[PDB]
């Protein structure tokens, strides 16, 4: 019923528009968040999180890098990129890390539902 969700993005702006984004559903609960892939990889075995919504370029650590870090360690929790890099082959080394959605900014607020909806009908 209740999916805890986790949103990481070295903008924190960007942070916020997903928070409020997900503050219309029941179903999507934000219990933390994180700037850069480390913190990310950190918190999500503090936390143990059903998903997480990753930007790709940070500055501690790479997004994509920290995926498949995560799911090493936990390869359940979904993770999903979220980022302004479209690129072919970033979406190819995405998948390979372990990914389950590719969400491409700029968006709009109906995408990231429709796309987090799918892996938690
Ligand atoms: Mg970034």
């Amino acid at each position: 019923s209740i999916v805890k969700t986790m949103i990481v993005d070295d903008s924190a702006f960007m942070r916020n528009i997903l928070k409020r984004i997900l503050s219309t559903t029941n179903k999507y609960v934000v219990i933390g968040e994180a700037a850069n892939g480390a913190d990310a990889i950190k918190m999500a075995e503090e936390l143990q999180p059903d998903l997480i919504s990753m930007d790709i370029v940070m500055p501690e650590t790479d997004g994509i890098t920290a995926t498949k870090a995560i799911k090493e360690k936990t390869p359940e929790i979904k993770i999903v990129m979220c980022t302004s890099v479209d690129q072919e082959q970033k979406m190819i080394d995405a998948v390979n890390a372990g990914a389950d959605g590719y969400i491409v900014k700029p968006f709009q607020a109906p995408k990231i539902l429709e796309q987090f909806n799918k892996l938690f009908p």
